[PDB]
């Protein structure tokens, strides 16, 4: 059954919540970023209201087609009104299109959800700033002090430096990025960028792409492999065996894979610097694991709580043990009372 984190109290709203049939007493279902575990179960047999952001309502008619007049597009930072209640939606730093939401109840709570984000100082600048949010549906994803990961800015410098290096070394040498999901798009477009080349990938993952409202975009990216240097693939075709495959079928235009894998963490974060990363090599093939995050580490989602006060906060992710949710209450607390609120 659908369960109480992703219900909005006082309202007829869900959240993230497509996969549990007719959820009784809702009237609007929110969306807050097209990814699997988040939209799961919507398809063009939908007939009740979805809102959400305009990239996100691009995906859903042209990815899942979801008809139209059940895709409630709202534009981000404005105030507005939904089945009689005052939301707002804000660019969450996750993926394309990705919102959080505010809900201002009639009785005077005011809520955040975060959907799933990065936490950034940025956000301390947004309508956030305006008003005291009682209650927080919070993205806890990497919520345990384990969790550090370098900014996003030094990954792409490592990443854009290593793959220039490589080529210009052996202008034969390919590069193939990884991807299951939208998300994580300046790996390969900044790559590609420095090398002068567009991305290679399917038809699919190309109309994917052409629904994010990215600027210059018929300037970056090709369904002619042929022409291309840097090749996308599914993520799962990311290791020797699936590489080497790829390389016959290029025919002898290239000798040397340079291969990048986003991952999220990777238990060599807690020793390894990203100036000491190193790749896993086979023969004329190299794989390199690189930590671009697009949810909060620990540090960063406790300086966003300890700036915004929450009276209470309700974890969405991780909650499904009871070790996991007892350490999650224990430093939500620590926070309060080092800040005092
Ligand atoms: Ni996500």
């Amino acid at each position: 059954t659908c369960p109480f984190y992703k219900k909005i109290p006082g309202t007829g709203f869900t959240v993230d919540a497509f996969q549990y049939g007719v959820v009784e007493g809702c009237t609007a279902y929110f969306l807050t970023h097209f990814h699997s575990d988040h939209y799961a179960g919507l398809s063009k047999h939908f007939t009740f209201p979805v809102y959400c952001s305009e990239i996100t309502g691009n995906l859903l008619k042209n990815k899942l087609h979801v008809q139209e007049q059940y895709i409630h597009p709202l534009p981000l930072d404005t105030e507005c009104i939904v089945n009689g209640v005052k939301v707002v939606l804000l660019d969450a730093n996750h993926c394309p299109g990705a919102v959080m939401i505010l809900f201002y109840l009639p009785n005077g709570t005011v809520i955040l959800h975060t959907g799933d984000f990065r936490a950034d100082p940025s956000m301390e600048r947004s309508l956030l700033a305006d008003q005291k949010v009682h209650m927080l549906y919070l993205d806890t994803t990497y919520c345990s002090p384990e969790y550090t990961f370098p900014s996003q800015q030094e990954v792409i410098r490592f990443a854009i430096n290593t793959a220039f290096e490589a080529v210009t070394l052996n202008p034969h040498a390919l590069v193939v990025c990884g991807t299951y999901s939208i998300g994580k798009e300046k790996v390969f477009l900044a790559i590609a960028d420095v090398l002068g080349s567009k991305v290679g990938m399917s038809q699919e993952k190309y109309k994917t792409l052409q629904c994010l409202n990215i600027p210059e975009i018929n300037s970056l990216i090709t369904t002619d492999m042929c022409s291309s240097l840097v090749h996308l693939l599914p993520m799962m075709q990311i290791n020797f065996k699936g590489l080497q495959s790829h390389l016959k079928k290029c025919g002898g235009k290239y000798n040397q894979i340079l291969a990048f894998r986003p991952t999220g963490w990777t238990h060599s974060n807690k020793f390894t610097r990203i100036a000491d990363v190193i790749p896993q090599t086979k023969g004329n093939i190299s794989i390199y694991g690189i930590p671009y995050s697009e949810h909060s580490s620990y540090l960063e989602m406790k300086r966003f709580v300890q700036w915004l006060k929450p009276q209470k906060i309700i974890p969405t992710v991780n909650v499904g043990t009871w070790k996991s949710r007892s350490t999650m209450e224990k430093y939500f607390r620590e926070w309060k009372l080092e800040a005092g609120y």
